[PDB]
């Protein structure tokens, strides 16, 4: 029940556990399938993109399952697709705790995990243990994405991503080159035109070298804090290299006027409601700059069917959410899907596909 989780369970749980502990428990419970029984996906929610079928367009954003420990439990939660990561080549602990903060009054979160990761090797074996099961899930419209990061002390960023492509690329439907984390020094500078072109050329060559059935689509995840110039350059490089898609957006280092949370000034990436429209507008811009020819996964502040549809109409073929789950719990997934379907009908769309980029055509 949506009300029970939102009004009693989640609030109570958050009053007993600090945010990081709550997240750990969340991963455990999800991996064990301890979830409230979930909404029947209708044909209207089906979407075909990135060379795959997605039974519904709502996925779990990177960061919740960083090490690929609860993939099956997440599909059970109702997500149309799952994205794990970010995963770094070698294992690393990330930043010291506390590194995640709740801003209840803003329905937001600020985190500075710093790419805490079990590493490629561990995640590789974890995914291989269910590789064939995933193959059937994917064929049944439930794709898997793998988000790649880089180690804090890496001297060659491009090689870190290349290694991720070689090790986890064969186990993913799509790979995400995450160059938008605000918690790794100098990482976002990789979004620059020159560095991005060099980086992505290497990533794509590595990807193309994989055997056909193990060749994933490659997407780039960008920040919501890019200048107009940065966006023009990214769009240019994407079209030049044939990048398969974009994930828009990661968390923001900005602090919108109006934040009420006592922890609003903590260093880190802000997620949730305060990021919603900044992300939607970034999706709108990237869609236009790419002439609607580059698939976009919209992410940032999605907690309702309306939030999802606004991003879809802005140009997103798929959407993801994370923060909303931390406030409303598992039931939010079914809620978003139910509201989205109803809105699609009310607005005269035959299905999700018909609504993609609709705002640009009116
Ligand atoms: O809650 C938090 O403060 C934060 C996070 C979080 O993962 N929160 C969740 C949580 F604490 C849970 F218990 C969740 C779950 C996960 C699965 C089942 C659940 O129902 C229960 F507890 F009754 F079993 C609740 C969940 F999905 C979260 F996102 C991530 C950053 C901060
Ligand atoms: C606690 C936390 C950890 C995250 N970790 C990652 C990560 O490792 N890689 C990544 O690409 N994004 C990461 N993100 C960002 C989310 O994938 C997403 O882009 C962003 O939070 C906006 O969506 P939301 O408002 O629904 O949370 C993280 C977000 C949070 C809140
Ligand atoms: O691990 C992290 O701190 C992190 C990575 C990322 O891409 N985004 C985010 O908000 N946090």
């Amino acid at each position: 029940d949506e009300r029970f989780y939102a009004e009693h369970l989640m609030p109570t749980l958050q009053g007993l556990l600090d945010p990081e502990s709550a997240h750990r428990l969340a991963v455990r419970f999800t991996s064990l399938g301890l979830l409230p029984r979930a909404f029947q996906d209708s044909d209207m929610l089906e979407v075909r993109v990135l060379g795959h079928k997605f039974r519904n367009p709502v996925g779990i954003a990177a960061g919740f399952d960083k090490h690929g420990e609860a993939v099956d439990g997440l599909y059970k939660m109702g997500f149309g697709f799952v994205e794990i990561g970010s995963v770094t080549p070698k294992p690393q602990e990330g930043n010291p705790r506390p590194r995640v903060f709740r801003l209840p009054e803003d329905q937001a979160v600020i985190n500075r995990y710093g790419f805490n990761s079990h590493g490629l090797s561990v995640v590789e074996h974890r995914l291989r243990a269910r590789q064939q099961k995933q193959a059937k899930l994917t064929e049944d419209g439930l794709p898997l994405g793998v988000n790649l990061g880089k180690n804090k002390t890496s001297v060659d960023a491009a090689e870190d991503y290349a290694e991720g492509v070689r090790v986890l690329g064969p186990l993913a439907d799509y790979l995400v080159v995450n160059v938008s984390s605000p918690n790794t020094a100098g990482l976002r500078s990789l979004q620059g035109k020159a560095e991005l072109r060099r980086l992505l050329t290497k990533v794509l060559q590595e990807r193309d070298g994989l055997r056909r059935v193990h060749r994933p689509a490659v997407l780039v995840k960008i920040a919501p804090d890019l200048t107009s110039q940065d966006k023009e350059d990214i769009a240019s490089v994407v079209k030049e290299l044939g990048i398969d898609g974009l994930i828009v957006t990661n968390t923001t280092v900005s602090r919108p006027a109006g934040l009420q949370g006592a922890l609003r000034s903590e260093t880190g990436g802000l997620s949730g409601k305060p990021l919603r429209d900044l992300s939607t507008q970034t999706i709108r811009e990237m869609y236009a700059l790419t002439q609607g020819r580059v698939p976009i996964i919209g992410v940032g502040g999605v907690s309702s069917g309306q939030d999802a549809l606004e991003k879809i109409r802005a140009g997103a073929s798929l959407v993801q959410l994370y923060t909303a789950l931390t406030f409303w719990g598992p039931p939010v997934v079914g809620k978003v899907k139910r509201e989205l379907e109803a809105l699609l009908k009310e607005q005269g769309f035959g299905g999700v596909t018909d609504a993609i980029g609709a705002d640009h055509r009116r």
